[PDB]
C-alpha cells in the first residue's frame, strides 16, 4: 500500500501535498493559466521551495480506503478553480506532449484513473514516481516537468528527469 511522509498508509479519505524529495526543485502541485486558457486549467509545480501547494485528493480503482501497490489512481484537487467541471486531473495532447490538465466538461471515471505511483528504490524516506497510462492500459510513461516561457512548471510526459514525490498528509 502507498505511504505518506510519516510512514503512514495513504488514505483516499484524506488530502495530501505532493512535495519533492529535494526541497530545491520547488514547492507543491498547483494550477496555472497557460496558453489561451480562460482560467487555471494547467497542473503545475510551484517554483517556490517553501510552498506546500494545493491539497490533493486520491482515489483507488478499487474504491477502497488504502491504495494497493501498483493500483491505478485518480489524482484531483480538493479545491478546484470554479471554471473546472471536475476536480480530477486528466492527460491531453499538447505541443509539449501528454499534459496533465483539469477539464471544462465532466470526465468519465475511465479517463482520470490514468495514474499509478511507483516507489523509488531509495529507502527510509517514502518516495514515488508518477506514471501515466493509456489504452493499448500501459504505464511505461513517467511524468516530469516542462518549463514554459512564462516560468510555469507544467506536469507532462517527459523522456527523462521524472517527478519524484512524497505524500504529506494535510
Amino acid at each position: 500500500d502507498l505511504v505518506d511522509a510519516e510512514g503512514n498508509l495513504v488514505e483516499t479519505g484524506g488530502t495530501y501535498y505532493l512535495l519533492p524529495h529535494i526541497w530545491a526543485h520547488g514547492g507543491g502541485i498547483e494550477t496555472a493559466k497557460t496558453g489561451n486558457e480562460p482560467c487555471p486549467l494547467t497542473v503545475v509545480r510551484s517554483p517556490n521551495e517553501v510552498s506546500k501547494g494545493e491539497p490533493i485528493r486520491i482515489s483507488s480503482q478499487f474504491l477502497s480506503l488504502f491504495i494497493p501497490r501498483g493500483s491505478l489512481v485518480a489524482l484531483g484537487f480538493a479545491n478546484p478553480p470554479s471554471c473546472a467541471a471536475s476536480p480530477w486531473w486528466t492527460v491531453v495532447d499538447s505541443p509539449q506532449g501528454p499534459a496533465v490538465k483539469l477539464s471544462q466538461q465532466k470526465l468519465p471515471e475511465k479517463d482520470i484513473l490514468v495514474f499509478k505511483f511507483e516507489k523509488v528504490s531509495h529507502s527510509n524516506i517514502h518516495v514515488y514516481k508518477l506514471l501515466y497510462c493509456q489504452h493499448d492500459v500501459k504505464c511505461d510513461q513517467y511524468i516530469g516537468i516542462h518549463r514554459d516561457r512564462n516560468g510555469n512548471r507544467r506536469l507532462v510526459v517527459t523522456e527523462e528527469n521524472p517527478l519524484e514525490l512524497v505524500l504529506l498528509k494535510a
